[PDB]
């Protein structure tokens, strides 16, 4: 039987979360700084709380979908003394350190923070294939897990609130870097009469073969094997210089390929030319 | 009827795999490498060791090169460059389209024909039907040597311009290197938190497997200039990349690569794109 | 923290599965009808359970890799009452309805069935490139997902156990038809002095261009667009007659090509000659 | 540079062929039994031939895009004696033996027939990645090869005109079987509330993983290795039975899946049950 809950934060993720909760039949109380972002949900049956404090008071479960944890202090700070007995499921990105700071704040005001990292876009909220990392007090998470199953599948990573944020950041460094490479490929294509649609099949093939290299290098990096049997860093330095010069010749911004070339040059200056590019995970483990 | 003979110059990871696949099929293979040790197994398997690069070029009309760059072709084939007349040089080496076009003009000045190639597979993929390579250059020479080239990978001919195969290779490699640099950063962040690459491999594999959906979602949006903040705002993304930078700094992990990503996203915000999708950053990367 | 589990079914797929589970670090207990198939696995560190019951009792997670769901009854039947509190992940092919029956049977004995459909060959078990459809009670899937992620990536389709079987059959009808076409082309080639290796490049190109046609026809079929702008069915009827007669003139068996001609002739008999071959989806569709 | 030519047959392929030849600057003379199907190409700048006989006399090169070779005899037979010194490039599908008979017929009238098998849809005409098999006298083909390169890449397969047709059918038996498998997947999907767009990703991954299996079985079939290393026919006969029954339980036509199950039952009757499904090529091969 769908338990009622409050949702604060109605950007792309929160609007989708509200629609999924209203589809399962959860009594929903919503609040958003931009009051107009709640209009469609309230027309579908969501209750518009007149203020943030009334949203927190409406239910024990308060789900937050905000840009970061500073936004949580900005919205919940005025009525922080009424956070007693409340379970705050923060589905906002932040560092493990700031996520732990938010958990301390909520606890010092009588509440319980469960940290969440949703690994799906808005279109994936409510879909069975979607998942979210969850960390923080086990008992409070277990009590509200069934409601959270409406949004995504739940993946508990442990009692430390910082864990859900670490696992989110581990995936997002891969996602953002891959997507910035796509934006760079689309720009190179544009300068050469090619649209994103023209490069889509090749771009999709490039990313669809990446799991092979993830396993290939995982086994080796863990065993400390950085041999140049499949690849040598010097060949990669040339490849990335070719990218930089190809983009500059085509009039495309070079700031991001210049940083890549700088990284490969630091690997050669460390004596890794005949080793795999994987050898540079050692430069990364260094502050 | 029978696999054609050919010369292969360049016996590093890719060339070694190419020679093996060419012999596995039944091609008469003449080989040559600067480090002669790398031809030992291929010669044992039945290949002819050319004595001095020139002899290798003279051995066959088809000369396939697997070198680090196009400068390496000039260094090896320059001494006997006048004997390149009538020869078809398939350069499977990475380089800028402009340097690839310069290589083609040099081969042409010496009476030869250059076919440019960009192999989109690792050594383990040479010989596999799954693997492909970009090809560009004079159609007749490509069409004449295609069957032999299909032993190595599938052939994707992009046109008569030799620079086309290099452009398409660079388009895919900027994506590949950036994704794999993110993987190395994820492995380092993981190591600093007691996690091996094997512990994060499930999540890393899911993250890269969901990427084809996002390439399709943003393709039409970027092509139509639709950069609305309906699915995402650059300001949210700037916070996200800042969280990566600081999660990595708090874990003692090198921050030069995440600092470049944060600087890129903060430059978009300072140019008026904060309420737009991160896709709008292609407008700052583009030429106009 | 690699959790322990039991694997029953050590045929081509099960052997690879136990192979990957041991490589990852899982405490594996195994069992097979032909005991000799567990030899290598026990040498590598697996516990050979003396009987089926002991296999089930060793761990909560019991994974089955068998030809069908009938084999689950034959093996787990005798000690079915001890299936209480056990989660049975059945990675065995069967119909959605037979998969749904097995789930009810397991719940009658106090267990929980999670249905699975592995879309990879034995060589791909353990590879991040491989995936599997999973369907069944979400909470039991969430509890055992990390262990199932050792075999392949996990694609949860929903609570209905029949969903993982439906998604598997949707792909296998394409896979089997495509590979029966390969066997036919190899036979045609053989009858004309060409080995499979001689036609392998053209066969690979033919299958590599298929995603384009799948996308081209998807929106068309979904929207009822069966116009003959790219192709007419009468042209296709001649193409498949050309295939049948090429095979007949070369002495190749013609049962499979005659069935293809028969289907296209049914398309013509229904008034679809000037329409795209796509029109024949309406002959296959449920009324 | 762009040589003049005649195009007869303006259905989907010939319309795209004509548009590509006019785009390059080729002087084009067109003719179609349905005169109206030339209207657009004539307004684009092609000359309308009053009769097939004049179309043939207009140029040495006569390209045909017709359903089959019976259409060549019907259209060109009346003025066949005026085919002397003409190069007829027939891009029409037919059996190798009927293509060889068409070449003898053109040669009896003093012309030369070049057989063609275009391996691209109409959207691929003019694309550098598109290709066409070509067979027949090398001299005549190599005289007009550059004009044919405007349509697709030219792949010469040899002097026998039947070779282009054989290589075409080798690929088309794979293409048709894969696409009929797709139509069936789409019908099973529709019966279960799933559109083609919902199954398109899995369908695309299924057909893109096929080149691995093409290589796996190519080597094995050529050396007669048909062991159950990766698969057993009996497991496969159950898989195809699961497909047949899944489709029956969902109300989908079972004619094509029945033909597949019958073929697998012939393999089990030959004692191949414990062998690879690859063993069923011996059932198809010419005695
Ligand atoms: N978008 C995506 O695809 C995904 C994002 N995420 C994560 O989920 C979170 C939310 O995502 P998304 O919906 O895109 O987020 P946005 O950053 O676009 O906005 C989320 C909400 O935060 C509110 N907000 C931000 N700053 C403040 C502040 N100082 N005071 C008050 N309210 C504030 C916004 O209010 P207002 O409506 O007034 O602007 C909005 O409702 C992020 O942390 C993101 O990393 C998770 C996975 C996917
Ligand atoms: N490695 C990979 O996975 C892939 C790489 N590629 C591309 O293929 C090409 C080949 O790279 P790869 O096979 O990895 O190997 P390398 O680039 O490491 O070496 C290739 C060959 O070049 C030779 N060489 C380099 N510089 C010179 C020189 N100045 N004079 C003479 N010979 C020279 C080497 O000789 P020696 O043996 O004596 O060192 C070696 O045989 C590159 O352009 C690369 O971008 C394509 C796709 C995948
Ligand atoms: N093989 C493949 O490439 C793939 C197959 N699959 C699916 O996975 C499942 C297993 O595959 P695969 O390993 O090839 O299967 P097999 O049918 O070849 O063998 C699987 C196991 O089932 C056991 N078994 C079969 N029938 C019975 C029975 N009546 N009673 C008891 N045990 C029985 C066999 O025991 P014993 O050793 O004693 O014979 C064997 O260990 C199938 O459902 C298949 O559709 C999934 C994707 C790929
Ligand atoms: N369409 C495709 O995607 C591909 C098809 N092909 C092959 O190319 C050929 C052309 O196919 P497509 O372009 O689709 O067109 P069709 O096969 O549907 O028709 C082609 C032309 O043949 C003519 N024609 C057919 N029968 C006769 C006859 N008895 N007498 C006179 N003219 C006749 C038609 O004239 P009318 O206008 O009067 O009907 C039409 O212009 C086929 O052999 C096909 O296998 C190869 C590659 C891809
Ligand atoms: F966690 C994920 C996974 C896929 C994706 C995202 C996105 C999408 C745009 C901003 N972030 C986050
Ligand atoms: F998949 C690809 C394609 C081109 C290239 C590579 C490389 C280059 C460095 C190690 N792998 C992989
Ligand atoms: F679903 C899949 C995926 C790969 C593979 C198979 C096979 C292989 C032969 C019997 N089934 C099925
Ligand atoms: F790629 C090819 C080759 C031959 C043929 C086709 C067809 C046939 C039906 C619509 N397209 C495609």
């Amino acid at each position: 039987r769908p338990a009622p809950l409050t949702l604060i934060g109605l950007g792309p993720m929160g609007q989708a979360m509200g629609n999924a909760l209203l589809d399962r039949g959860h009594g929903l109380t919503v609040w958003n700084r931009t009051a107009s972002r709640a209009d469609a949900l309230v027309e579908r049956g969501a209750v518009r709380a007149p203020d943030v404090a009334a949203a927190v008071a409406a239910n024990e479960l308060v789900v937050l979908s905000l840009t970061d944890y500073d936004a949580m202090y900005a919205l919940l700070g005025p009525a922080a003394d009424a956070l007693a007995g409340k379970v705050v499921v923060n589905l906002s990105s932040d560092t493990p350190e700031k996520t732990r700071a938010g958990a301390r704040w909520i606890a010092e005001h009588g509440g319980t923070l469960i940290a969440g990292g949703v690994t799906c876009p808005p279109s994936g909220i409510g879909s069975p294939e979607s998942s979210a990392f969850y960390s923080g007090p086990s008992a409070a998470f277990e009590r509200h897990r069934e409601t959270l199953r409406t949004l995504t599948r739940t993946d508990y990573r442990g009692e430390d609130p910082g864990l859900a944020a670490l696992w989110y950041q581990i995936g997002m460094v891969m996602w953002w870097n891959a997507m910035l490479g796509y934006l760079q490929a689309v720009a190179l294509a544009d300068a050469n009469g090619l649209k994103a649609a023209d490069i889509l099949p090749h771009a999709s093939d490039t990313v669809a073969g990446l799991p092979f290299f993830l396993r290939f290098y995982a086994d080796r990096i863990d065993t400390g094997h950085h041999g140049g049997d499949a690849d040598r860093l010097a060949m990669g330095t040339a490849s990335v210089e070719h990218i930089l010069h190809t983009m500059a010749d085509s009039g495309v911004d070079t700031a991001l390929p210049e940083a890549v070339v700088a990284f490969f040059r630091r690997g050669e200056a460390a004596g890794y030319a005949e080793n795999s590019f994987s050898s540079m995970v050692e430069l990364l483990k260094k502050p």
